[PDB]
RNA sequence: GAUUAAUAGGGACAGUUGGGGGCAUUAGUAUUUAAUAGUCAGAGGUGAAAUUCUUGGAUUUAUUAAGGACUAACUAAUGCGAAA
């Protein structure tokens, strides 16, 4: 099966933290995650990843994807 | 032998008030730029895009540092200064 990387520690009332950073800016957006530290990234997902358009590179939709 | 003492003016004095001024000092974020790590393909900019920047790593996240300017929010028909 799946080789998670989340540390050795299950439960469905054991939370897990991530710190998502979003900068909103009226041209781009950004998405990120890290450690509640901010030293390590995780995901970083950006409007531009998301669709062709520079001028969509905010957009609602790039936001949802 | 020298008028009063001008809701005239000059001085003394008394607590107090002010973003008044001159030297010191002292911060605070932010903008740059640099280090230390962190990823990953796009960043940035416009109505749209375009020159621009970028896996000899950008934008990005955390810590920290250097530097020059600036004093936010409180800051309002409120204050001070002859005015600037
Ligand atoms: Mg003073
Ligand atoms: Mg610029
Ligand atoms: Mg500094
Ligand atoms: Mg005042």
């Amino acid at each position: 099966e799946v080789i998670s990387y989340g540390p050795p520690n299950v439960g469905a009332n054991e939370n897990v933290f991530g710190v998502c950073h979003i900068m909103a800016t009226w041209n781009d957006t950004f998405i990120h995650v890290t450690d509640l530290s901010g030293r390590e990234t995780l995901v970083r997902v950006t409007g531009g990843m998301k669709v062709k358009a520079d001028r969509e590179e905010s957009s609602p939709y790039a936001a949802m994807q």
